[PDB]
């Protein structure tokens, strides 16, 4: 891989998000150790690990749940053992128990407290990357940027030097990064961020179906992925920043495979600003008909898209 960090999302800990706390192995799961070794064997050195704010911190501004933290630490041991980096993905869409950040119920400061606590736990660890928030939405780009700044600050106040992945609002889509249709763009709002630790990258997501939601197993053309990454890539370059494609996926068909090759090659050619990517998704709890799974079969076999991802790893 020409990019620094390449891998997959190991999805499962974020499942059944309405259930709080939920029960391990019934409502959600953490990944098997064997998942980490399988992907390591494919050349992948990075795992994005979704988990829920509500499960790791059952009361806002309160102590972390030690059982939940122990599960995260167990996954970290597996990643380290397999020479992988672990992205802690607070997989919450800028909400806590259904309420948006910025409301009276969930002040921006509550997210900063969460991250202060995780940073204190993981600061002495080079394998750990902090994924501040999965797909913020329902919040303006300036407001989200204020929340993100508060969180970066809280992390750095602990002495933590770990890489922080910072998303925008609008589900952090690469394609819409520069859009001013509805007001201030992610591009404009996030220009003012400061990281006194100088170890930040911007996380974008990109799907290739008609509304870029990953709702359908269709790629609208054989070049749409690379096309949708261009604006964001230029913004990174303009601002001397790095980027990370925290989620992307393509279905198993010829037009999608071409689009996937094109977007992976595009990020390789633009590796001055692309730090890496993590495919959505693997993990043991996807049904076999889920169009984007790269979880190996019960029979040990590789999924179709893995043959392409492995080439770029
Ligand atoms: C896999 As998603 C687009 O809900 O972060
Ligand atoms: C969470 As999805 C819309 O990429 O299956």
């Amino acid at each position: 891989h020409m990019l620094k960090y390449v891998g997959v999302n190991l999805s499962g800990a974020e499942f059944n998000s309405r259930k709080k706390p939920g029960t391990l192995f019934k409502d959600y799961t953490y990944p098997a150790a064997s998942d980490f070794s399988y992907f390591a064997g494919k050349g992948m050195n990075t795992i994005r690990l979704p988990f829920l704010w509500e499960r790791v911190q059952p009361e806002l501004n309160g102590p972390l749940d030690q059982a939940q933290l122990g599960l995260i630490k167990k996954s970290l041991e597996a990643a380290k053992a397999n020479k992988q980096y672990l992205i802690l993905d607070l997989h919450n869409y800028a909400t806590y128990s259904g309420k948006r950040i910025g409301t009276s119920d969930v002040p921006a400061g509550a997210l900063a407290d969460l991250w202060r606590r995780l940073a204190l736990e993981f600061k002495d660890d080079k394998a750990v990357i902090f994924g501040l928030m999965n797909e913020p939405n329902g919040i303006s780009a300036p407001d989200w940027a204020n929340a993100a700044q508060g969180t970066i600050t809280a992390i750095r106040k602990t002495g933590a030097k770990n890489l922080i992945l910072v998303p925008g609002t609008a589900y952090t889509g690469a394609h819409s990064w520069r859009s001013t249709s509805y007001g201030v763009s992610n591009a404009k709002a996030l220009e003012i961020l400061k990281d006194p630790g100088n170890n930040l990258a911007f996380e974008a997501h990109q799907y290739l179906d008609k509304d870029y939601s990953g709702t359908k197993p269709v790629c609208t053309s054989d070049s749409v992925g690379q096309e949708k990454l261009q604006g964001f890539t230029s913004w990174l370059r303009e601002n001397k920043q790095k980027g990370f494609l925290g989620e992307f996926a393509t279905a198993n068909n010829p037009v999608c495979d071409k689009a996937l090759e094109g977007m992976l090659t595009y990020m390789e050619k633009n590796s001055d600003v692309w730090l890496g990517w993590t495919w959505w998704a693997a993990g043991a709890w996807w049904k076999p008909d889920y169009p984007f799974t790269v979880q190996p079969g019960k029979d040990g076999s590789d999924k179709p898209q893995m043959a392409i991802l492995s080439k770029y790893a």
